[PDB]
């Protein structure tokens, strides 16, 4: 794979190291967009350390309203973080 | 780094490994795009050859119609391309 490819197939790979730890296999509880974000994004967003940021994350980030963060909302989350870092830059 | 953060910067990495060849240096203009998708993107998409093609793919990713790809509308492309690979696997 080229670095982008590589980068595609990361994207969908870490969301389901996550997603499919409890509960639906496919979308990302509160507790599973807890730990993506503590683990995998430390250097990047302040890690979380209350349960109101959990909550108020996840409503952000829920478009379709079903209470957790489905592929579709988690790609939305990395647009968001990866024009943040482009922006820092 | 993590695998994610490694990924988010590789993105943009990416993205300017082709938009500052040629003249505006925030920007993917039409041969920069037709490099990127060839060259980084060899095995998700057939090879651009034609000027239809590559025209046709401007014009999808350009939203705002200015004719070139800002790191918006590519980052919109990465999207549709993640998307799209997630789906020839379980996804549901
Ligand atoms: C991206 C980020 S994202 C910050 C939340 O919007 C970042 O914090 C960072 C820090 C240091 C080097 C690189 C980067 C990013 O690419
Ligand atoms: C990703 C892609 S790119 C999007 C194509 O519409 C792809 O073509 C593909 C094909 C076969 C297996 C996996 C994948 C992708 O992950
Ligand atoms: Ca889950
Ligand atoms: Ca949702
Ligand atoms: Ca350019
Ligand atoms: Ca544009």
């Amino acid at each position: 794979m080229s670095e982008l490819e590589k980068a595609v197939v990361a994207l969908i790979d870490v969301f389901h190291q996550y997603s499919g730890r409890e509960g639906d296999k496919h979308k990302l509880k509160k507790s599973e967009l807890k730990e993506l974000i503590n683990n995998e994004l430390s250097h990047f967003l302040e890690e979380i350390k209350e349960q109101e940021v959990v909550d108020k994350v996840m409503e952000t980030l829920d478009s379709d309203g079903d209470g957790e963060c489905d592929f579709q909302e988690f790609m939305a989350f990395v647009a968001m973080i990866t024009t943040a870092c482009h922006e820092f830059f």
